[PDB]
């Protein structure tokens, strides 16, 4: 609010507006989702890949009842896929919110439709993880999604869990104690990345991204004088670069698992380049 130009203030306001309209932070409208039921070299890697998703799951009913699901151990069989349909439904729900976020923003609406599609295919996973970070509780290792909770299982210990790049990302980013405004500028910087596959208006997207980055740098300078926030802008940009690498690693996991055991919803297939033809 302090020290920004009028264009920078309008930019933050437009992003905060889009975030408010399209982020169901209580997950009140996530419903009707599936739940876990009550050569060989490709299989060996798929087994390791699925370790990237292993969480337990709690559901608190409006009546006060609690269901809890603890996932199995890997015993060399199909039981390792039990959480995939639920995870697909959750990600699909998040992805719809992300697509709505982008479409409310003026700078995005003004790009040609092909570049909108390419930008969303490139960034949807990243914006999803940024939104999930805001409901991550780093004290209990839990993503608190309203009536749903997804909890990390104690291995090993805390430091042995933070070796997994996705978890180190979530814990390190939560430690920065970002404002809502800083999360939503992070989303814009990731969304308007000019080097995503298939982008045509590289120069326009690059100039938009740079403007979002300058606004973030200035927001931090004007509102965060404390020695703990020295280099905060550069810390955030380093997190964004690391998030891009996690996106490539986790996208290849999805594709290997999909090859052995189909689970991607139609929206996930569209976002991740699955044509529907073998
Ligand atoms: C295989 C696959 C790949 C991709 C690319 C997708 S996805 O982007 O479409 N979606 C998606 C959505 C949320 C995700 C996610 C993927 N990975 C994680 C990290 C899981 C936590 C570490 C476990 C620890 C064990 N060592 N989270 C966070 C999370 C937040 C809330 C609830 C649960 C998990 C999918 C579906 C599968």
């Amino acid at each position: 609010v302090q020290g920004l130009t009028e264009e920078q203030r309008m930019m933050i306001r437009e992003l905060m507006d889009a975030q408010m309209k399209t982020f169901d932070t209580t997950f009140s409208h996530f419903k009707n989702f599936r739940l876990p039921g009550v050569e060989a070299a490709k299989w060996s890697q798929v087994r390791k890949d699925l370790c990237s998703l292993k969480v337990s799951l709690q559901l608190r009913g409006e009546d006060g009842s609690v269901w809890n699901y603890k996932p199995p151990a890997d015993s060399g069989g199909k039981e390792i896929f039990s959480l995939l349909p639920h995870m697909a439904d959750m990600s699909t729900y998040m992805f719809k919110g992300i697509i709505s976020f982008a479409k409310v923003i003026s700078y995005f609406r003004d790009l040609p439709i092909e570049d909108q599609i390419s930008l969303l295919k490139g960034a949807a996973f990243e914006l999803c993880q940024l939104r999930f970070n805001t409901v991550f509780n780093a004290e209990t290792g839990t993503w608190e999604c309203g009536r749903l909770s997804y909890c990390l299982e104690d291995t090993g210990g805390f430091q042995q869990l933070l070796l997994e790049p996705m978890l180190k990302f979530h814990y390190m980013l939560k430690k920065l104690q970002l404002h809502e405004e800083e999360y939503v500028l992070m989303q814009a910087i990731s969304l308007f990345s000019p080097d995503r596959p298939g982008v045509l208006q590289h120069r326009v997207v690059d100039q938009l991204q740079e403007q979002f980055a300058i606004t973030l740098k200035s927001y931090i300078e004007c509102n965060r004088p404390q020695p703990a926030h020295r280099f905060l802008f550069l810390k955030i940009m380093a997190m964004l670069t690391e998030l891009r690498s996690i996106n490539a690693q986790h996208t290849q996991r999805l594709l290997r698992i999909q090859d052995i055991h189909p689970f991607a919803t139609p929206l996930m297939q569209e976002l991740f380049g699955i044509t529907g033809s073998l």
